């Protein structure tokens, strides 16, 4: 089983959860809890960088979030056919991780400068990504985003259709096939199960685990 | 068919990677230099811009954006992202370490004027003690001329790029780290790379404060 090394949070590593688990991959995790926790992954050399998200799979210690992403999503048949779909593949899940990381990343915003980047991640999600992932849908009126077979685009989409709901459920609202994808997603066998209580999706992130941030990732 | 058709300002910024890779390769690109906001909303107009944001790079009949995804398909088009799963596992891991460098000096121009002097002492940290101690680690641990699978791949081309931006910042950071030395000779010196370090190849100055002007006007900010 892959074992993901992380603190017990979203993090830079919920988008790897959802993908394994919409694979129907069952993953272990051991959970760094302190300063301290993270150094001794340090100083047994298991983190290239000194950094997590590290991911243990097929006797590689993968750290950084797309190599375990790209890794995970070719393995398990996920990343299209050939190199022309994981580039329209690509060209998707990097505006979403664009997107994925301004509100990732608006917790640890310096405290004067969040309602300024909320107004520009909900005018972001508006007028730039999610005409922008409606204008594919429309396209070719598919399913899936890329080669009308199910994709780490459409995973990825989904989760972040998730954290755009918990943001304001206005927001998707009037880009209706993207309502549909979420919907279609969602009932996934093994997506489904993933959204249930009890898996191991995580939740938004509070204040104490945001401190429990701060303290292991000393920042 | 067509040369692939590169779409950004004239500068570095995001567009440099593409044009250090393709050029690696031995690929014949053309540029085509947003030089206003006028030209950069054209692109935006003419549905050009799957975000409305350049890097842009016509190849292949797409209009691919976003750097990693025109990377990632220049990449494995001409066999430089390893030879499978495994080997591209552990090319990602090292460009990514890259690009995090790579995005902090990238980005150190825009910093407000009291950050920039803290910022920059944590860059030399971070390449002093992170980065550059896993780039020499990875080298000592095979010994052998290239980053992964024992032949060049993109994993070589970024990092001796970032080698060079390392040293127009600091000439004596890579100091204690000679087989780092040793790759940046070795890269710059196979006849791809070595052309397109060459005087009026396409690659790109470092950023002065009117370009910086120019990408103020441009992406308004
Ligand atoms: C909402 C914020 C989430 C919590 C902090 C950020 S993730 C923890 C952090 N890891 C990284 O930033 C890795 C970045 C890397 N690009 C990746 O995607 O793996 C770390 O080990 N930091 C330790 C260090 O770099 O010293
Ligand atoms: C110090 C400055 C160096 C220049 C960096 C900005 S490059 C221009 C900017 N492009 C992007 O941020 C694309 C980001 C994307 N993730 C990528 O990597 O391609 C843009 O078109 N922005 C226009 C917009 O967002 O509207």
């Amino acid at each position: 089983k892959p074992k993901l090394h992380y603190f017990n949070a979203r993090g830079r590593m919920e988008s790897t959860r959802w993908l394994l688990a919409a694979a129907g991959v069952e993953f272990e995790e051991k959970f760094i809890k302190s300063a301290e926790d993270l150094d001794k992954l340090r100083n047994d050399g298991y983190l290239m960088f000194q950094q997590v998200p590290m991911v243990e799979i097929d006797g590689m210690k993968l750290v950084q979030t797309r190599a375990v992403l790209n890794y995970i999503a070719s393995k398990y048949n996920l990343y299209g056919k050939d190199i022309k779909e994981r580039a329209l593949i690509d060209m998707y899940i990097e505006g979403i991780a664009d997107l994925g990381e301004m509100i990732l990343l608006l917790p640890v915003c310096p405290p004067e400068e969040k309602d300024a980047k909320l107004a520009l991640i909900k005018e972001k999600i508006k007028n730039r990504y999610f005409p922008a992932f409606e204008k594919v849908l429309k396209s070719h009126g598919q399913d899936y985003l890329v080669g009308n077979k199910l994709s780490r685009a459409d995973i990825h989409l989904v989760e972040l259709l998730y954290y755009v709901e918990e943001l304001d459920s206005s927001l998707i609202s009037s880009f209706p096939l993207l309502k549909a994808l979420k919907t279609r997603i969602s009932n996934l066998p093994t997506v489904k199960k993933f959204l249930q209580p009890g898996s191991p999706r995580k939740p938004p992130m509070d204040e104490k685990s945001l401190e429990e941030a701060r303290k292991i990732f000393r920042f």
